[PDB]
């Protein structure tokens, strides 16, 4: 494990204006946290005041006066201090990161490839660049301000509390720690078991997940019910798991709540007992009690603070690290000539490179390979070869051990490495195009090229293509939104780029496989007019260019064997505003799915009023102590007190009941409303075809994430939101008659600032979370730019355009920097604003509380019993309001999920309109004048009215281009797609009109790639019938001969197959499925060309199998290799969506000579 670095050096970058956006910041947060406890001490002055000068009014009235300008004062010292601290501490913060994000990339860039290779991943470098665009800035930004101010506002609550009384300071403090004990223990608990929630869900992600990517297997055979029936069980663990998350929450804020009723009832008592003695006020024992709470809780808030120094003090040290990393080999030297000789006479002589990370094995080891001045050189060396260990020392990524290497005659290291890379061009594997235009793309291979040599070379060297058909042309940004990108257009502009460094060598390499010849001709007359460039990377790929090379000579076992003529080569390398009426139906139409629970809801419902009660009532006796503190009549203050104290004691173990059940019980709700409607998400998915499937937005785990993302979001928007507008309700309600019958009038007044004190403590709550969004999203175009950079490195130094990456890095992350200042700017004024209305609100209530009692209109007991339940009523509320609020959010998923729903599927696979189905169709297929186009592509027509057929129990191989679609035929066959237009007959039935759920059973399918659908292979072939038995499976394996390696294999059956588990081979794979294929015992079987890319053994084992499973009923195969089709007794030709000749290969090839047949035959040779 690294060594985490000092805090200190967290501010290495920090410049002048960061220390002072620093100070200001923290000076900010300091009074910001301080001015808490001041305005109690206010308060209780002003409610001595207001409750001692009762009989002299004037008195009273002015004193009230100077304490609400003192409100008025501290509103808007809170409004500044609040500001200055989130938009100066906000700002710091992100330029700080800023900088040490780009030096970082900068150091990244120009470091040696071998320290990729072994010092540090390059995924590690890229997981780096997340933690500092996270954890460092969080803590440098947010966290630090957030630690001064709770410190602040501990400190200064403990001296308000202890300078006002030090005894009920004393009790108090002592009352803290069982409070934050709670919430801890509450917290801690709750994070335990959403993690367990977590893992469970993603379980039943990966089962749709796996579904998706099989769903052609699944619907073919009849899994669509056996998937369902896998992610109900995973959703009723995640329910279970949310019901002991509900109860575990309710119980958590039962307990706080009951150990809060326990000790304000002992904490009044005291202040009673010492307002009896005369040690002390009413008001100031209240704002005693209060500030010691705030610090208490203040300080239990600042730890997170600490937490996240730690975690950012780790990560800094890695960032360090790579940062202070000096490269080894040298660049920028001396010793370059600057020869103008551009031509690269013969080099490399006696290298004896070996691999940096691994000594033991080398592979240049003592031979020479030589050039010419100005002729290709192709290079072939096996398959594993250090073939581009070549390309790699001659770019000067690695150096050669110690021997006698040159190049030109002036050696490696004697030329310098700066202008070397700029006379060798390098093409690699695949392009390594970044999120800059495709302009700046060809850019920077030379920016010192102006507009016009940029066009000419891809004109006059290129063919007019994508980028002057294009809506935008040079400003075509790509980055992660780039256009449809074959690959085609982007190797193009990596030659074109590569051409822009006219002189001297150019290497070349492989491309892919399928590519079109326009790319290839062009890098042929690249290469033709840079005669220098040699070293061809071509591992027999084509034999032209190969005769072009003067030199061909191979590196067979990394060594080179033969160097001269090209002639023979022979045996080797023989490879080749949003809507609200619609939100009200969707929201009925849940509830009315939420149903089933309603019982469960009205019981939580009920807990929810009541909890809403006890707030309330809570703060009513507060009220009321304090009212009573004020009473010359001692012994009515006694009885009353002990009264009030009683009854807190006995409603404290309500609340704690009554919160356990109604957050039991709603969770109850939500997890059973979250699973019904993801297990009928999944079923009208399933239900879905496969046109559907091949669709956007709409395969694989994107579909899955839409199912995860949809559901959470929606308990949300039903469960917490009725459960909190019920008990808000009881809580207004029941604030709202206590005071109107105390004093209608000032309740009125209260009520109508009501929202702005609920909002403003909304908002001090948001602030404790805080104001930075995410910060991920802020910077996610430089971070993938910076990652392409970085998993690109050896084409950037190839290119030695590092500066050109830095810049744009920099560009990309402007725009952040500029949003980051003005959204602080903005929460600033907003929560500064917000907060001053807060006092400003408190201190007009209190000022008409005292006119009303200067008037006669009231009394001092009334109109004080008003304004604190109020008030007290007012922080619950908006306490209450820190409940999930992804009220908007729930509303998206709940239109995402009711239109996928509601969605209507073309094909269905129920059988609504049965018709009869014998118990063993003999399956006389005939696909007569089937026109099919391809569904992704409707201008392509695989099938063009072919008149297919196949005789019942007659086994049928398709031959033909493999552009034709013949394994499309079978998609027919399963109805995964219905031909543009023909019919189809099944045994003297259409199948349109036929039951599909009935002909599913009737066919077997093997896939061209077998997949596994689960752990064992028991379940595996199993899957091919609904009741497999055991006997039926083990024939199964005898017949397609799977057994012989499963009593080979360790576990047998019940090996652990998949991703996680034993892969098996190829063969053995696409044995077990022709196994399960054989469990069926369908009449049909639908083979396809699994039999691809094996080796000898595993060719002849599958091809055994094959001869096995085709063997008896009906098949219709689809192969493209001999000694496959000419066991089938009946062929036919996919020529152009046509057949062609239908007849048994002997029989065919015989007459109508030079036939298709003999085309292939002849091929084959
Ligand atoms: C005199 C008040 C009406 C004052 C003007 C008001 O603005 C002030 O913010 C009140 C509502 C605060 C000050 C201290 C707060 C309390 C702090 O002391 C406590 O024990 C905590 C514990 C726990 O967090 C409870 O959920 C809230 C609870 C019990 C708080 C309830 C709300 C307060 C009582």
């Amino acid at each position: 494990e690294i060594r985490g670095v000092a805090f200190k050096e967290l501010f290495r970058f920090a410049d002048g204006l960061d220390y002072v956006l620093m100070g200001i910041g923290s000076v900010g947060a300091f009074v910001h946290g301080c001015s808490l406890p001041l305005f109690l001490r206010f308060f209780a002055d002003l409610v001595n005041s207001f409750g001692s000068n009762s009989n002299n009014v004037e008195k009273m009235m002015e004193e009230v006066l100077k304490y609400a300008l003192y409100f008025l004062v501290v509103g808007a010292a809170i409004w500044a201090s609040s500001w200055a601290e989130i938009s100066c501490w906000m700002w710091s913060g992100e330029r700080q990161t800023t900088k040490m994000r780009i030096k970082y990339l900068e150091a990244a860039l120009n470091q040696d490839i071998q320290f990729f290779d072994t010092e540090v991943r390059t995924s590690d470098v890229v997981f780096a660049i997340n933690t500092d665009a996270v954890m460092v800035q969080d803590a440098i930004s947010e966290k630090l301000g957030n630690f001064i101010h709770y410190m602040a506002t501990f400190v200064s609550g403990f001296i308000v509390g202890f300078t006002a009384v030090w005894q009920l300071a004393l009790v108090t403090l002592a009352v803290v720690p069982l409070i934050a004990v709670i919430g801890g223990i509450h917290t801690t608990t709750l994070s335990k078991l959403s993690n367990k929630s977590q893992e469970s869900l993603s379980q039943a992600g990966n089962i749709v997940e796996q579904t998706v990517v099989q769903i052609r297997v699944v619907m073919a055979f009849v899994g669509e019910s056996r998937a369902s029936q896998a992610y109900s069980s995973a959703l009723k663990i995640a329910q279970k798991l949310g019901y002991k998350t509900g109860l575990a929450k309710g119980m958590g804020l039962g307990a706080t709540y009951f150990v809060v009723f326990c000790c304000y009832a002992l904490l009044l008592w005291y202040g009673g007992y010492l307002v009896r003695h005369h040690l002390t006020n009413g008001g100031l024992a209240i704002a005693t009690m209060f500030a010691v709470m705030i610090g208490g809780l203040a300080l239990g808030q600042s730890a997170p603070s600490m937490a996240a120094f730690a975690k950012a003090k780790v990560a800094a040290a890695k960032i360090f690290r790579i940062i202070d990393h000096k490269p080894t080999i040298e660049r920028n030297s001396e010793s370059g000539v600057e020869l103008d000789s551009v031509t690269g006479l013969v080099e490399l002589k006696n290298v004896d490179f070996s691999y940096p990370s691994r000594p033991d094995v080398k592979i240049l080891n003592n031979f020479c390979l030589s050039v010419p001045a100005g002729k290709t050189i192709a290079l072939v060396g096996s398959s594993g070869s250090g073939k581009s260990t070549v390309v790699s020392l001659i770019e000067r990524f690695y150096d050669p051990n110690s021997g006698q290497v040159l190049l030109d005659g002036q050696d490696l290291k004697t030329l310098k490495l700066r202008w070397l890379r700029q006379q060798i061009g390098l093409v690699s594997q695949e392009p390594a195009l970044f999120a800059t235009s495709i302009k700046e793309n060809i850019l920077l291979g030379r920016p010192d090229a102006d507009q016009v040599e940029i066009e000419e070379a891809a004109r006059v060297a290129n063919a007019h293509s994508f980028i002057i058909k294009l809506p935008d042309g040079f400003d075509t940004q790509v980055g992660e939104r780039g256009l449809q990108l074959s690959g085609g257009q982007k190797q193009r502009i990596a030659i074109a780029r590569a051409m822009l460094k006219n002189p001297a060598i150019l290497l070349l390499d492989e491309a892919t496989s399928a590519l079109d010849s326009e790319s290839e001709k062009l890098v042929q007359e690249a290469l033709d007019r840079f005669m220098i460039g040699r070293t061809t990377l071509i591992i027999a790929h084509r034999l032209s260019t190969i005769r072009k090379a003067d030199l061909v000579a191979v590196l067979q076992q990394g060594s080179v064997s033969e160097i001269g003529t090209h002639d023979e080569l022979f045996s080797k390398g023989e490879n080749g505003k949003l809507a609200f009426k619609d939100q009200a139906n969707s929201f009925w139409r849940l509830a009315k799915m939420n149903s089933p629970e309603w019982k469960y809801a009205l019981l939580g419902s009920v807990g929810s009023v009541i909890c809403g009660s006890l707030s309330a009532f809570f703060a009513y006796v507060l009220s009321a102590v304090l009212s009573v503190y004020y009473n010359p009549d001692h012994e009515y203050m006694i009885k009353q007190i002990d009264k009030y104290c009683y009854l807190l004691i006995g409603l404290s173990s309500a609340a704690l009941v009554f919160n356990t059940l109604q957050h039991s019980f709603w969770d109850i709700v939500g997890e059973n409303l979250t699973k019904r409607v993801r297990e009928k998400m999944l079923s009208a998915v399933l239900k879905n075809e496969m046109a559907w499937f091949d669709q956007e937005e709409n395969e694989s785990a994107r579909i899955a994430a839409r199912l995860a993302l949809d559901a959470n979001n929606v308990r949300s928007a039903i469960g917490d939101r009725i459960s909190v507008i019920v008990q808000n309700t009881a809580l207004m309600l029941v604030a709202c008659t206590a005071g109107f019958v105390l004093q209608w009038r000032l309740a009125l007044v209260l009520v109508a600032v009501f929202p702005v004190v609920v909002a403003a403590t909304v908002l001090q709550k948001m602030f404790m979370t805080g104001f930075s969004g995410d910060l991920e999203a802020a910077h996610a175009k430089g971070t993938q730019l910076a990652g392409e950079a970085i998993a690109n490195v050896r084409t950037v130094a190839a290119f030695n355009s590092e500066a050109k990456i830095v810049r744009l890095y920099t560009a990309n992350l402007e725009p952040p920097l500029k949003r980051c200042f003005w959204k602080g700017q903005i929460a600033g004024s907003g929560y500064g604003v917000a907060q001053f209305c807060l006092y400003a609100s408190y201190a007009l209530g209190l000022w008409y509380a005292s006119w009303l009692v200067k008037h006669g209109i009231s009394d001092f007991s009334k109109t004080i019993r008003v304004f604190m339940v109020l008030m007290v009523s007012a922080n619950g509320a908006a306490e209450t309001l820190t409940l999930a609020p992804d009220f908007i959010k729930g509303g998206q998923a709940m239109r995402s999920v009711f239109e996928l729903l509601d969605r209507k599927t073309e094909i269905e696979p129920d059988d609504p309109d049965t018709t009869p189905v014998p118990d063993r169709l003999r399956g006389e297929v005939e696909l007569k004048h089937i026109d099919f186009s391809y569904p992704s592509r409707p201008d392509i027509q695989i099938f063009r009215d072919l008149s297919l057929r196949a005789r019942a129990g007659k086994t049928l191989a398709l031959v033909g281009p493999s552009g034709c679609g013949k394994s499309s035929v079978i998609s027919l066959i399963q109805r995964f797609y219905e031909p543009s237009s023909g019919r189809v007959m099944i045994d003297g039935k259409d199948i349109r009109k036929y039951n599909l759920k009935a002909i599913r059973k009737h066919i077997a399918i093997v896939p061209q790639e077998p997949c596994l659908f689960g752990t064992t292979i028991y379940e595996n072939i199993a899957y091919g019938h609904e009741c497999a038995t055991e006997a039926e499976i083990i024939q199964a394996a005898t017949l397609a001969s799977a057994h012989k390696f499963i009593s080979a294999l360790p576990e047998g059956y019940k090996t652990y197959v998949g991703e996680r588990g034993v892969q098996l081979s190829g063969g053995q794979k696409q044995r077990i499925a022709i196994a399960r294929a054989l469990v069926r015992k369908a009449e049909i079987m639908l083979l396809d060309e699994a039999t691809s890319a094996l080796d000898a053994e595993s060719e002849r084992s599958v091809q055994e199998a094959l001869d096995q499973a085709c063997s008896g009923r009906t098949s219709i195969v689809v192969a493209h290799r001999l000694s496959t089709i000419r066991n089938a007794h009946v062929i036919a030709v996919i020529d152009d969506g046509k057949v062609a000749e239908q007849g048994s290969h002997s029989h065919l090839l015989k007459n109508h000579p030079d036939g298709i047949y003999a085309r292939m035959i002849q091929l084959q040779r």
